């Protein structure tokens, strides 16, 4: 059986892409140089180091958004370095759009992958890489949560990066089995039948399913 | 054969470990924020926030050593960070310890793992991951390699991380030999004659050889 052992390593491929940004988003969400910043009251003379700063780590993580939520004084406010636009806005109650920030923030998880529409431009839906801070504002919030927010292209591009004998589709679904991207059991299917095999991403929080016959 | 699949797997897993330390080390190279103090001429009254902004990184990597060689004006600074203590001296000529900064700034490589001694506590060695910074000074060199300095301990318990039934060594070994640490051919040995596999780790660019007899 070549391919279940073949999944699981190109799972740990796709892991180890995953990382890197993980690794990234959690130092920028503990970044001092951030936190000075947001302590400062976000001055707006620093925004364009702040701007450049996120570029360095956009340019090396090789994601198209990057963004930080932070919180000064009890009011939130959401950063988004995007085509090379700092764009800025105050933090909405629950009630709108930005309740995936008091979600997140509520739980006691150090980082989720959740995948939302941009509260700049609904038009693109990213999955974003919700990193908090290890330090609390005074409201018990996060004092920052940072991360990337990841092209979903590049999710299909990434999952196409090893194929076995060039086809195949590969299929990655939401623990609630919502689909988000697409490039051991037998399973029967319209056009012949085909073998199925599935494993789950830990640092993703999500399965893996990818078909081959013959 | 369970165990070639199962070195190539735990070998992913060392190699996971080390990429977190890798894209660390080239974001902390290429910090615009490290780029600033290095213009700036390095000012005194900013190496508490570095410290701290090294801190932030030296608990999240969980590496006991790092360190920031800057070049300003021609002249070389090499920072450490270890133990709660901020260490700085001036880079010296190549004819002595800091050689190492010669040969990897004089490498097209982007990044290279050397094992040598603590240029400010000879006492011990460590394994140096350099990253060169993508700026160059005005004498050609780059403007900042930054990176982690391994305790070689914390390489034996992620070697020892996953045990193929709570016996057995794993050893690395450099790519000229030299043994780093310690925690599919049949090969005949003193007190019984056991069977060994091996693989290359390509971010390590060090070799993985483990043994397993019954
Ligand atoms: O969950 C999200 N939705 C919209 N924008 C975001 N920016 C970070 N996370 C999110
Ligand atoms: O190669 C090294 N040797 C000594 N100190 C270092 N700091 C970074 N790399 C090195």
């Amino acid at each position: 059986q070549e391919l279940p052992a073949q999944v699981k390593g190109l799972a740990a491929h796709i892991n180890l892409s995953l990382s890197q940004d993980l690794a990234i988003s959690e130092s920028l969400a503990n970044s001092y140089f951030i936190e000075q910043w947001v302590r400062e009251g976000l001055p707006e003379e620093r925004q364009n180091d702040i701007a450049a700063y996120l570029a360095r780590l956009m340019e090396q993580l090789d994601t198209e958004l990057l963004f930080i939520a932070a919180q000064h004084q009890g009011r939130g406010y959401y950063f988004q370095l995007r085509n090379g636009e700092f764009l800025q806005r105050i933090i909405q109650p629950p009630g709108s759009e930005d309740d995936w920030y008091y979600h997140f923030t509520d739980s006691d998880n150090a980082y989720e992958l959740n995948l939302d529409s941009d509260t700049f431009s609904p038009d693109d839906a990213f999955v974003y890489v919700n990193y908090r801070s290890t330090v609390n504002a005074a409201n018990g919030r996060p004092l920052v949560v940072a991360g990337a927010g990841l092209d979903l292209s590049q999710m299909a591009s990434l999952i196409d990066d090893f194929r076995l004998g060039g086809s195949g589709h590969a299929s990655l679904l939401s623990a609630e089995g919502e689909l988000l991207v697409r490039s051991v059991h037998e399973a029967t299917r319209d056009g012949q039948e085909v073998l199925v095999s599935t494993i789950w991403l830990p640092e993703l929080q999500r399965y893996l399913m990818v078909e081959v016959d013959k």
